């Protein structure tokens, strides 16, 4: 009857879900949980999601948890505002961009991961690899955006941008200065940051919290 | 006109693609590359896939690389033999299982990862965590299979099994003894191993190569 979504601030998988709902204009109920207070580990969550993770989503009797699965279900259940074009060939490219975004987590966020799981423990001999790998990954997306001149997969907003943008917003959040090193991504970020649905779904805790600044040196 | 797939032995993302093609009975051309000889890094591959990875797939003018994207494209382009049921609610569960399989790589394969990236370097204090985490992850799937009594998402073979099985076959390949600890997964594995399409797509190099045996102690 009416989708309900349990989610938390700062979580790209949660953001993906909110963006799809907003873009498709679907009315939904929500429960903003507290990560710092471990509410994603509550019994109400576990009943619906034995992994005790967010997002956890329900829609009538339907219950779905994996962020990507939720997005796919919403696109299929509410076809009114399609986040995929109709041409099968073009759709293939949207799917390609969507799933390729996972490489950003691995190749880029690992630079932020390492600068924490053992910080104050120099190893710039290897650290060079990671930072360099982050630059290589970003290069791909820089090119993609350069090629489209608009969004990440086509000249129109699609499911691919739902997956991509949150990752870019997170990167900027960590203090990355993309203006001159990655002009197209920066331009993409600025355009998207002005999109009403994105404005509505910015992570609530970022406004009053300081940027961790783990990518201030990325460049 | 006729799909063409570049792929390598032992790669779950490649296996996923071959299974979809075989299950849907789509006729395709193929180029079996050599990982040990770095043919996935060839110029012919790079032209199609700048990441120099496999699987790389083409179908006429369409070019798609991400394994999941390839599978989605095939399901959409060749609807004759659907790997998804028609009911949107049930499809949601198939999507859920498909994407949740990624946790197996992270929670289970990490036990195999660690027992290599720094083997002969005891740390059973932490090692306990990893092994234990692998058991927790497998528990979920044990339950799922217990609940269905058949396949991983429903009582019918679906896209979810395409994603799941390769990961289980890999686990067994590493020497896991699931018979008594995870009876339903073992039963699932045996049934699937007898499925003609799986028989046809077993990783070619496994027959004459010894099992790495990194999960012989998992139990």
């Amino acid at each position: 009857s009416k989708p309900f979504v349990y989610w938390g601030s700062g979580s790209p998988p949660c953001w993906k879900v909110l963006l799809v709902l907003q873009e498709k204009k679907i009315d939904y109920d929500e429960k903003i949980i507290s990560f710092s207070k471990k509410e994603h580990k509550s019994e109400e969550i576990l009943e619906l999601n034995p992994r005790g993770q967010v997002p956890t989503f329900t829609d009538g009797d339907v219950v779905v948890n994996e962020s990507t699965a939720i997005c796919m279900y919403l696109e299929e259940k509410y076809p009114k505002v399609p986040l995929f074009p109709s041409d099968t060939t073009i759709r293939a490219k949207v799917y390609q961009r969507m799933f390729e975004t996972s490489n950003i987590s691995t190749n880029v966020m690992e630079f932020v991961q390492y600068k924490m799981k053992n910080k104050d423990s120099i190893d710039q001999v290897l650290l060079k690899e990671k930072k360099d790998k982050a630059h290589v990954e970003l290069g791909h997306w820089e090119n993609y955006l350069k090629q489209t001149g608009g969004f990440v997969a086509t000249k129109e907003f699609t499911m691919a941008d739902v997956f991509f943008f949150p990752m870019v917003a997170l990167i900027v959040r960590q203090g990355a200065n993309l203006k001159d090193s990655y002009p197209n991504i920066f331009k993409y970020y600025n355009m998207m940051m002005d999109r009403p649905t994105i404005v509505k779904t910015m992570p609530p805790h970022w406004a009053e919290s300081d940027s961790p600044g783990n990518l201030l040196d990325l460049c």
